[PDB]
């Protein structure tokens, strides 16, 4: 906590945190002019299956042919997932400030504010799905190894928004947790 | 305007829902066509999902979710892609943009993809009633080969729900 | 057309339910192929799958909803399978529980083992595997046939490969 | 197998007083900091066992293994097969071939192929105890790190029944 690269756009930083819960992490985020997000609901519902299934019973309550079902689609999921690893490039790993109205991420170039797009970002860990959202660029400065973007995600609709919101503060208590 | 063809236009979309919309989509020619069965289930599975129990079968559903969006992104990531445009969709078959004419009579297939979320295409097999060109292009008008009970009953309940999803 | 290997045609298809259709299927010289399990869930799923095609709302409608979602998965599977795969030559069969007559590309001395590869249905790009041996490769006019005996098939796959045939015949005089 | 006396120490640390079973399937040891996840290796095994094993319904699990079977395939066109070559598996560890030899202590992964029909691999993080060679290929001894309280037993129950399994005939 408390990481000066808010100094570098003061304005922009207050914009996307202040007040509101905002995260700091590691994980794979970009940023790309040439959108292609796709829907708010796309969106959503990766963010609520995620966190369905994740966060670490059946021989009672259920019969048997339902949990073998459930076995079934564990292991699809999973070989899905190896599948989508063999073709899709990852984004590359990077420390983030990330809240419900934007993201402050390292970008190799930098792009005047102003400039529209999409963040991406790798959610989970364990499933390769990307999360998507149109955004535009708030500020963009330098600290003298890496060109830093802070970006204002555009309206998240209702669904996602409490999709997100749900989803920050879960991180939020697991890196406490372990902590 | 449409009137290139007045003949088929009629025989495509006289007296019945015609619906005029932007979808990627095109003719095939083939003498293998698909399968009514998979078209009708195709159609209905994308109306059943439109809009609980045991929590082991809430979460079922949640990585259901998750397949079908890892899976669809997959497909059309990878795909050739159908050309977007204008066509007109009716029961009995549809009007759609072409890169070359065919003599009709000429057999063959319509691909469309009847949502944009999901990259799944629709098969049906027609003939071309008309080849006019006009458009800077040429247009096809295909009559749909007779559906079957059932393949009818979910292309009409598709027309139906999509003018009044387009009617609002 | 089969006269070319009397016994071996009277080996696989006497006395038994003997098929004649068209469908993509090749004999593989493999030295190892296996699973009866893989095949048996494949003729039994199928056949299941082949009927859906008992009460309209019955359970739960969230039920009904993921079954759609089941249906779209297992076609947007489907196709990305067909992007990449190898389609295989389209022919005619004479199919039995016991063996299978085909014509390849080319001719195999008795004895030659591997698997019997066949797509049984069209509308899914799965392939059945059956590991099988040669016991009749002879030429007619151009073509050359063979007369692959299937490896023994084991208690469950036989009964399903015998239920897939059956519903085969029956749906074959539906014309 | 006298594998074994080429590291007496770590044979024993991984083997002694445990269910060890001795079986040929795809295994591999990679260097990476890569810390996996025990739930995800939970997942695979019991899942695994699960399936090792209304007509709406009866429907929807047709579905699901003709699923299953097609993604299964696709998985195997364009990956990288791990190497197929006789090990030595408890819970606490495993002994199998390796490329190349390691020093003792070090840390990397342990990927294998838990069933032969689908292409799905588990991955355990594991140290180096030992790195000896028969004079044809490099053995290497890897202590599997805490695996936490679901994932071993998850593995408990792999492992005995996969024993009893093969002890038939």
């Amino acid at each position: 906590a408390m990481s000066t690269l808010g100094t570098l756009a003061p304005a922009a930083d207050t914009e996307l945190f202040a007040d509101t819960l905002s995260c700091e992490l590691r994980l794979p985020a970009g940023f790309h002019v040439t959108a292609d997000p796709g829907s708010h609901a796309t969106a959503e519902t990766l963010l609520r299956s995620l966190g369905q299934v994740e966060d670490l019973e059946e021989r009672g309550e259920l019969p048997l042919l339902v949990q073998r079902m459930d076995a079934k689609l564990d292991l699809i999921l999973a070989l899905i997932g190896r599948l989508v690893r063999q073709s899709d490039t990852r984004l590359a790993l990077g420390t983030v400030h990330w809240s419900v109205r934007g993201i402050r991420l390292a970008s190799p170039h930098a792009h005047p504010p102003g400039t529209t797009g999409s963040v991406l970002l790798q959610p989970s860990d364990w499933l390769p799905e990307l999360l998507q959202l149109p955004a535009d660029v708030l500020a963009s400065a330098s600290d003298g190894q890496q060109h830093w973007l802070w970006l204002r995600f555009a309206p998240l609709g209702t669904g996602l928004q409490d999709a997100l919101e749900r989803h920050l503060f879960r991180l939020h208590r697991r890196q406490i947790a372990d902590a």
